[PDB]
């Protein structure tokens, strides 16, 4: 097939970046953009657009344009750094300092999502993007297809139960902690980043993946982890908690000693303004 006329009218299409995502240039500015093509479905995209449109944060990808045609076309900011996945696959591993910098941004982003009643639900290295090929860069969270937006129970809670089934009243205990699955995921990501390997795999083990994850008994290889700070590992331990009510929240993660690191925050602050130079309007003194 070919690209929709309306797309072609504003953009020039180029090479594939992943798979699908294509490189493209905006005609008006000659600036580079990324276009994620989603083949026809309707629902994931409806919410994804609605979410991207409303969100406004440095560590969350922005939407630039949208095309509802033979397929779905979503125009996004281009991340030249590529995926985080590509930085950690094949037991590659990030220096602890880069992990902190990246994870801190992930935390702010996800904190931001939660503050705004949105749960990502699909956090992985491939949905974290780097802004440049420098290992010091901004990261942005991407791919909100699987996100949820946060009352049925709450309404049911307003009547005399009496006809109200037991299992429902039992769900009140945990209701409202769905966001914790993102904290789990963050935990698994931080592990991978620091160690170069996954906490729960089927590589060289006879216990099922399901069993590992429900038990929380992750694969700890001291040879590798000795290189890593105890603070770092401590924070991982608090995110990989099986009980969602006990699990670390983004706030608790951000207050964790491993992140009280003024140098790292500085570098991130420096990277922020460096990106904003482009848009910086003059302002009132
Ligand atoms: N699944 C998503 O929603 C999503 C959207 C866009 C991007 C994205 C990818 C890339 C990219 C990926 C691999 C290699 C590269 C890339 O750019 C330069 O070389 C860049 N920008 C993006 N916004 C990823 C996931």
């Amino acid at each position: 097939s070919v690209y929709p006329k309306a797309l072609r009218d504003e953009y020039i299409m180029s090479k594939t970046l992943g798979s699908e995502v294509k490189l493209a240039f905006e005609r008006k500015t000659c600036k580079k953009v990324a276009i994620k093509i989603i083949s026809k479905p309707a629902l994931n995209v409806e919410t994804e657009i609605e979410i991207l449109k409303k969100l406004n944060h440095p560590c969350i990808i922005k939407i630039k344009n949208f095309f509802d045609a033979e397929d779905y076309y979503i125009v996004l900011e281009l991340m030249e750094g590529g995926e985080l996945f590509d930085k950690v696959v094949g037991n590659k591993r990030l220096k602890e300092a880069t992990c902190k910098l990246y994870f801190y941004q992930m935390l702010l982003a996800v904190q931001y999502l939660h503050e705004n009643g949105i749960i990502h639900r699909d956090l992985k290295p491939e949905n974290v993007l780097l802004s440049s090929q420098e290992e010091d860069c901004l990261i942005k969270i991407t791919d909100f297809g699987h996100s949820k937006i946060l009352t049925s129970l709450m309404r049911t809670l307003c009547g005399t139960p009496t006809y109200l089934a037991p299992e429902v009243l039992v769900s009140v205990g945990t209701a409202g902690y769905n966001r914790a699955v993102d904290c789990w995921s963050l935990g698994v990501i931080l592990f991978i980043c620091l160690s170069g390997y996954p906490p729960f795999s089927e590589h060289r083990t006879q216990v099922s993946l399901k069993d590992q994850i429900t038990s929380g008994k992750y694969n700890f290889i001291p040879e590798v982890w000795a290189e890593v700070s105890e603070k770092a590992l401590d924070l991982v331990k608090k995110l990989l908690v099986v009980d969602p009510k006990a699990r670390f929240t983004t706030e608790e993660a951000l207050r964790h000693p491993w992140l009280q690191d003024e140098d790292m925050k500085r570098k991130f602050q420096d990277l922020l303004s460096e990106e904003n130079e482009s848009t910086a309007l003059p302002q009132v003194l």
